[PDB]
């Protein structure tokens, strides 16, 4: 027996949404709304276990709130469900036009969220607007940080290798999600070839454009940005300066 | 009793949220009234004494035009711009489960989703109406299981004066057009696939001088005889040789038997 485990037929799995780390995300019903991860055998049903407990402990307003699992009829992680759904929806399927107030109120809040699992020490590996997530109350989610233990937001050194994850590595890619929102497109959208890409960046001959950002957008979030996708990653602001930075240019 | 301005969803009682695509003449959207509903955006901003007048008429033909297997016309909204408020179906639509997420469906569900389309293409048709706009994007599942057609709205305006469901002839709208499309509904439900899969321009060539037609050795090992013949006659190249709907109705009532 387990508290956290939710009991086969208790979960009414409804529209699949799509693909995120490790597995396929539906809209669900738990009692309410909810989002359910469909995970892609005991020994392996402990380590998942162990990975429970870790869920259960990382807690911000800024984070998707962990409520539970299944096991039957599947592996399946159950979260709150998130209206708005996700950042890239919102910016490069339905481009949704955004105020600049409410594309720093954004940025403000990825940063207090990625601030709290920073400070935790958790690694995110993989922060893009596709985990970016919109609650219908207007506050920011963020997911895919689980299961610790795409390549548009990979920072040169990421790009080049052999778990090269790091904190700063996590900046670079809030700095490119910095530049989504402030030019509301996916960097090098003039390129076609993923491996050119991949080469480009991996070498720091490629990056993004940044004269492709709003007039309206602020000259520090300029800045920020900048300094965020800076090569070099020890010369990468870590995320109290980040949402210190944030916080002060939206007053 | 009611009449045109009756029907307009006072301002500000509905949310409008999501962009979900678009359909005939606009850009449909979630949004919250007292509950789900689905909303297109007209693509119209300055309506003239004219275009308003024939948007009146065509919600005078909405508000008459009732089956449980087309959506409900709700309400029309005015600002920022004209549009059509329906419900919403949590199932979205056949096609999103057929090619999207690729929902596997028994033979049992699928026939129940045939029949559900021919009773709604029934009423729109002894209602005299031409869908024009048939198929699986269009067919929309709600929540209850049961199904909704959309996109038949407009009728008359689409008059004045995708490709995968266009009778050979149409590469000249007709009753036996739409027969087509449903067709073709029938292919994608019984194949699990869209016609021509195996194509990557000469569609239109190929379907329209009948040289190319959809590879009916693709459907499920269990999909009756009747269904085959039923699914042939309506894709018959020739349009007057194609059944009416309650001819197709009629067949697929009796087989689910």
């Amino acid at each position: 027996f387990d508290d956290w485990e939710i009991p086969d037929g208790q979960i009414t799995v409804g529209q699949r949404i799509g693909s995120g780390s490790f597995g396929t995300v539906y809209k669900g019903k738990w009692h309410g709304d909810v989002a359910v991860k469909m995970l892609n055998t005991p020994q392996q049903l402990q380590a998942f276990k162990n990975e429970v407990g870790v869920l259960r402990k990382t807690r911000h307003v800024n984070i998707l709130l962990f409520m539970g699992y299944s096991t039957k009829p599947q592996l399946a992680i159950v979260t709150q469900w998130c209206e708005g759904s996700s950042l890239y929806h919102h910016l490069h399927a339905s481009e949704t036009k955004f105020e600049m107030k409410k594309l720093i109120d954004i940025a403000r809040q990825t940063a207090r969220g990625m601030d709290y699992l920073h400070a935790k020490s958790i690694i995110h590996r993989d922060l893009k607007s596709n985990n970016i997530f919109l609650h219908e109350d207007n506050t920011v989610k963020i997911g895919d940080f689980g299961l610790a233990t795409s390549i548009l937001w990979m920072a040169p050194e990421v790009i080049r290798m052999s778990n090269p994850y790091s904190f700063q590595s996590d900046v670079y890619a809030f700095g490119i999600v910095l530049y989504e929102l402030m030019t509301g497109q996916l960097p090098y959208s003039n390129i076609n070839n993923r491996d050119q890409i991949i080469e480009m960046v991996g070498r720091g001959s490629l990056s993004p454009d940044l004269s492709k950002v709003r007039s309206n957008c602020p000259k520090r979030m300029k800045r920020l940005m900048a300094e965020c996708l800076k090569k070099k990653r020890d010369e990468r602001p870590s995320f109290p300066r980040i949402l210190a930075e944030i916080e002060e240019l939206a007053r």
